[PDB]
C-alpha cells in the first residue's frame, strides 16, 4: 500500500486550525480590515513570528515561517506600509534577534513621534504585535518583559493609540499575558493569535482580512490580577506546592466564589457577527445515567460565521460542596450565513459531572457519586453567559463508579471548601484533607502478577503472537533475565536503531531482542511537530493552546491525520504528545503546549489529536502523567494534592484520552506527586491507569528522570522501583544492551526485591505495543509507503 501525503492539503488543514484558534477579545468594527487598506505594522517581533514555544516541543526545523506581515501581503486584501517595514528591518540589523536558552521576549524598538506620525499619515490602520514565548524549565514571571508589557512596549502602544484612530493589537504569545495596561490604552480591536506554527501568518491573515470570521474561544479564565488566581498562593515554590484550591481550579473557583474578579470568562470569544442561543428540548434518563439537551444557535448579524454552544451542569452542593458550573459538552456550529441557524443536541453521561468522595461523607468513599438534590443544566456562549436549559432532581445518591483509595496525600493540609452562607451565596472556607491510610507494600504484594516459567528452547517470534499463532505468554517465556533487563531500557537520544535526531528507540534494543522480531520503535518530540535534531525539516503546527481554542475536535483530528502520514514517512512511531497537564496557573512556562484549565476540554482535545495520529497507524504519548503544572524545581518538586482534585481535575483528562482517545502510551514526570516520584508510583501507573481505567499500553519515564521508592533517595538508575510500579520504559540510556546507566534491575532481582513476574509484565506491555506499530509492519513488509507530493 502506497499513500500520498499532499503538502498543500496539510498546509490547508493547519491553516484551518490557525483561523479557528485565534481568539478575538474586543472589536468596534475596525476588524475585519477593509479591502485595499494600507496597514502600518508595529512591534519588532513582526519580523520573527513566534511559531512555537521553547524547549522539546519547540524545536521543529522549517524552511520558511510565514509571519503576519507576509500573511497580509499574500492575502492581496491589504498592503503593508513599506517605509515602516524598512525602519524595523534597518533597526534590527543594529539590534539583532536574541537567540540565547532563548528569552521570553525581544527588546522593543523605541518609537518617536516622527515615525508614528509619519506612519499614520500614509496608512489607514495600525497593527501592533506583542510577542512572547516561553516553555520548558523556566516559569513565566509577573514582570515587565514576561507577563507584563515592557516599558518600551507600553510606550509603543500609547503612541500608536494617540496617532491612529484605527488600532489593532495582536498577541503572538504562547500563553496569555497581562491585559490590564493594554485594556486601559484601549485599542479598537484585540486578538490573541497564539503561536500558529510555520503557516501561522496565513491563517491569521485569513481572520484579519475577514476571509474567515474568527470563532476561537478562551480555554482559561482571565482574571484582573495574578493574585486573583486561587493557585497563586500555592504556586512557584521549587520544593513543595499544596494544591489548596483543590477542585476549585480556574472557572470552578471564579464562577463559584469570585465572579467580579473575571475580565474574560472560560469559553469567551467573539466574532464579526452576533449569535443568539435559544434553549430547546431537555430530557433526562436516570436509568441510563444520561441527559439530552438541545438548543438552536442563530446568526443574528450580517456576516457568515461559526459559534460554539457550551453546556454546563450545576450540581447540588450536598456534603462535598461543588463548583457552580462544570463543562460537560460543547459543539461548534458549521458556518452559518446571516439569519440562518443550527440545532445542536448533546447526550451527556452522568460521569461528566460526578464528584469523587475522598472523605466518606456521602456514604461512598473512593467513589464517583452524584449526591442527592437538583441538577441544573445550562447552555451558552461561555460559562458566565450560560442560561438554564433544564433540571432534574435525585432523591438519593447515585454511585457512578466504585474506585479505590489511590495516590492519596501523605501529609495533612487545608483545602478550599464551598460553604453555603446564610443568604445562599457561596464562600471559601478551609477543611483538613485526610491523610492516606494505604499500606503500599501490601497492595503491591496482594496484586503481584504470576511469573511465566522461562523456556529458552522456544523459538517463537513476535510475528507468531501478532498472527494469533501463540499466546503472548508463550512468547515472553523466551526472554532471559538479560533480555528482560534490557527491554525496559529506552535508548537515546539519537540512537542508531531509528531515524537520526529523534528522542528514543525502544523494544528491539539488543541483537537478542531484534532476533525475536521485536522491532526498534522510534519516539520523537513533539506536540507541535517532529523535532529532528539532525536538522531535517518537518511540519511545524500550531501550539496546543491554539488547538484547544478551536473548540473543534474535527479540525484538530483532520490536521493530525496528515501528521500520521508524515510520521510514517520519517519512520517515527510515537509522537511525544499531547502535552495535556491542566492550566493550574497562568505563569506555568509550558502552558503553550497544554490545552486548558478544564479537564473535559483537555481530554476531548487530546483525544482528537490522538485520533488524527491513529488514522494511518501512528501514535501519540500522553504526557506528563501527572501534575507537572510548574516548571520551576520540576526535578525535585512535590505536588501535594487531594484524591478528589486528582480524580476530577488532574487525572480526568488523561482518563478521557484513554477511554475516548484510545491512548496506549503515557509519559510520567520529572517530579513528585504526594511524596514520591511518579515513575515509581504504583497507584498511578498500575492501580489507576491499568486496573481502574483499563489502559492497555506502555508507560515511559520522562528523559533522564529520577526514580525512587517512597522515603528513599532519588536516582537516574532505580529501574527496579520503576518496574515495580509498572512504568515499563526508562528513557533513556546511551546503550541499552550494555546497561550504560548501571541500573539495579538484575541486582534487585537477585535479592528478591524485584520479582521476575513484574519484569515480564512490562516486557509483555512493550511487546504488545511494539507489534501493532508501523515498525513491526516494516519487519512484516506490509507497512504503508508514503510519498510527499505538492512541493
Ligand atoms: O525530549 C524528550 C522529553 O524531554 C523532556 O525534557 C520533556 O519534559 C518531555 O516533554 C520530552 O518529551
Amino acid at each position: 500500500e502506497k499513500v500520498i501525503l499532499d503538502w498543500n492539503e496539510y498546509i490547508e488543514a493547519a491553516r484551518s486550525v490557525v483561523s479557528e484558534g485565534c481568539v478575538l477579545l474586543e472589536n468596534n468594527g475596525t476588524l475585519p480590515l477593509e479591502k485595499g487598506a494600507v496597514v502600518s505594522i508595529f512591534g519588532r517581533i513582526q519580523t520573527h513570528y513566534y511559531k512555537s514555544g521553547t524547549g522539546s516541543g519547540g524545536m521543529v526545523n522549517v524552511t520558511h515561517v510565514v509571519g503576519v506581515p507576509e500573511g497580509l501581503k499574500l492575502s492581496e486584501h491589504v498592503t503593508v506600509n513599506e517605509e515602516l517595514e524598512n525602519i524595523y528591518k534597518e533597526w534590527e540589523e543594529e539590534n539583532p534577534f536574541d537567540e540565547g536558552t532563548e528569552p521570553w521576549s525581544q527588546p522593543e524598538m523605541e518609537l518617536t513621534d516622527e515615525i508614528v506620525s509619519n506612519a499614520s499619515a500614509k496608512s489607514d490602520v495600525a497593527i501592533v504585535i506583542i510577542g512572547r514565548t516561553a516553555g520548558e524549565d523556566k516559569d513565566f514571571s509577573d514582570v515587565a518583559g514576561a507577563y507584563k508589557l515592557s516599558e518600551t512596549e507600553e510606550d509603543m502602544l500609547r503612541r500608536v493609540r494617540k496617532h491612529f484612530d484605527k488600532m489593532v493589537v495582536l498577541l503572538n504569545v504562547g500563553s496569555l499575558m497581562d491585559l490590564n495596561v493594554i485594556s486601559e490604552i484601549n485599542p479598537d480591536a484585540l486578538m490573541v493569535i497564539w503561536q500558529g506554527g510555520m503557516i501561522g501568518g496565513l491563517g491569521t491573515a485569513d481572520v484579519l482580512t475577514g476571509k474567515v470570521n474568527p470563532s476561537g474561544k478562551l480555554t482559561d479564565t482571565i482574571a484582573y490580577e495574578i493574585n486573583d488566581y486561587p493557585s497563586t498562593e500555592n504556586f512557584g515554590d521549587p520544593v513543595r506546592d499544596y494544591y489548596a484550591e483543590d477542585i476549585y481550579v480556574g472557572y470552578r473557583y471564579f464562577e463559584t466564589f469570585e465572579k467580579s474578579k473575571v475580565r474574560y470568562p472560560f469559553g469567551y470569544g467573539i466574532s464579526y457577527t452576533e449569535f443568539e442561543h435559544t434553549v430547546g428540548e431537555f430530557t433526562a434518563d436516570i436509568n441510563s445515567r444520561t441527559f439530552t439537551a438541545s438548543c438552536t444557535v442563530k446568526n443574528t448579524g450580517s456576516v457568515a460565521g461559526k459559534d460554539v454552544a457550551q453546556f454546563y451542569v450545576s450540581a447540588p452542593q450536598g456534603k462535598l460542596g461543588k463548583p457552580e458550573k462544570v463543562l460537560v459538552a460543547f459543539k461548534k456550529t458549521g458556518i452559518l450565513n446571516p439569519g440562518k441557524e443550527e440545532k445542536i443536541t448533546v447526550t451527556v453521561p452522568f460521569d461528566r459531572f460526578a464528584s469523587f468522595d475522598d472523605t466518606g461523607v456521602t456514604g461512598a468513599e473512593s467513589c464517583f457519586v452524584l449526591e442527592a438534590g437538583e441538577y441544573t443544566v445550562y447552555e451558552g456562549k461561555n460559562v458566565r453567559e450560560s442560561y438554564k436549559e433544564g433540571s432534574f432532581t435525585l432523591e438519593e445518591n447515585i454511585v457512578t463508579e466504585k474506585l479505590s483509595k489511590a495516590l492519596a496525600p501523605m501529609e495533612s493540609f487545608k483545602r478550599m471548601k464551598a460553604s453555603e452562607n446564610s443568604d445562599g451565596t457561596l464562600s471559601v472556607k478551609y477543611e483538613d484533607v485526610p491523610v492516606s491510610d494505604v499500606d503500599e507494600k501490601k497492595r503491591r504484594l496482594d496484586n503481584m502478577p504470576v511469573e511465566i516459567p522461562q523456556d529458552f528452547t522456544a523459538r517463537y517470534s513476535l510475528k507468531d503472537v501478532l498472527s494469533g499463532s501463540v499466546d503472548m505468554e508463550k512468547f515472553i517465556a523466551r526472554l532471559s533475565d538479560d533480555d528482560l533487563a534490557c527491554i525496559v531500557r529506552g535508548e537515546g537520544m539519537g540512537s542508531s536503531l531509528v531515524t537520526a535526531g529523534t528522542a528514543a528507540a525502544f523494544g528491539g534494543v539488543s541483537e537478542y531482542l531484534r532476533k525475536m522480531d521485536i522491532p526498534a520503535v522510534c519516539c520523537d518530540d513533539g506536540p507541535s511537530g517532529m523535532r529532528l535534531d539532525s536538522g531535517a525539516t518537518a511540519f511545524s503546527m500550531p501550539n496546543g493552546t491554539m488547538l484547544a481554542s478551536t473548540f473543534n475536535p474535527d479540525v484538530i483530528e483532520r490536521m493530525y491525520g496528515f501528521t500520521s502520514l508524515e510520521m510514517i514517512y520519517n519512520k517515527v512511531e510515537c509522537l511525544l504528545g499531547p502535552g495535556m497537564n491542566i492550566h493550574r496557573n497562568p505563569l506555568n512556562g509550558r502552558n503553550f503546549e497544554y490545552f486548558s484549565e478544564d479537564p473535559y476540554l483537555n481530554g476531548t482535545i487530546a483525544s482528537a489529536m490522538l485520533k488524527g495520529l491513529h488514522k494511518y497507524g501512528s501514535d501519540g504519548v500522553a504526557k506528563h502523567f501527572c501534575c507537572n503544572n510548574q516548571e520551576l524545581g520540576r526535578q525535585a518538586c512535590d505536588s501535594v494534592v487531594s484524591q478528589r482534585a486528582l480524580r476530577e481535575i488532574y487525572l480526568k483528562g488523561f482518563e478521557i484520552a484513554v477511554k475516548e482517545g484510545g491512548c496506549k502510551a503515557f509519559m510520567t514526570t520529572y517530579a513528585q506527586v504526594n511524596g514520591m516520584w511518579t515513575a515509581g508510583n504504583y497507584d498511578l501507573n498500575t492501580r489507576i491507569l491499568r486496573d481502574e481505567w483499563g489502559f492497555k499500553g506502555i508507560v515511559m519515564t520522562d528523559w533522564w528522570a529520577q526514580v525512587n521508592d517512597r522515603g528513599g533517595e532519588p536516582t537516574k538508575n532505580n529501574t527496579a522501583a520503576m518496574v515495580r510500579a509498572q512504568n515499563d520504559l526508562y528513557m533513556v540510556t546511551a546503550n541499552a544492551a550494555m546497561n550504560s546507566a548501571n541500573d539495579n534491575t538484575l541486582s534487585q532481582l537477585s535479592e528478591g526485591k524485584l520479582n521476575r513476574a513484574e519484569l515480564q509484565r512490562c516486557a509483555m506491555n512493550i511487546c504488545e505495543y511494539a507489534m501493532n506499530t508501523m515498525a513491526m509492519k516494516r519487519l512484516c513488509r506490509n507497512d504503508i509507503k508514503v510519498e510527499i507530493a505538492g512541493r
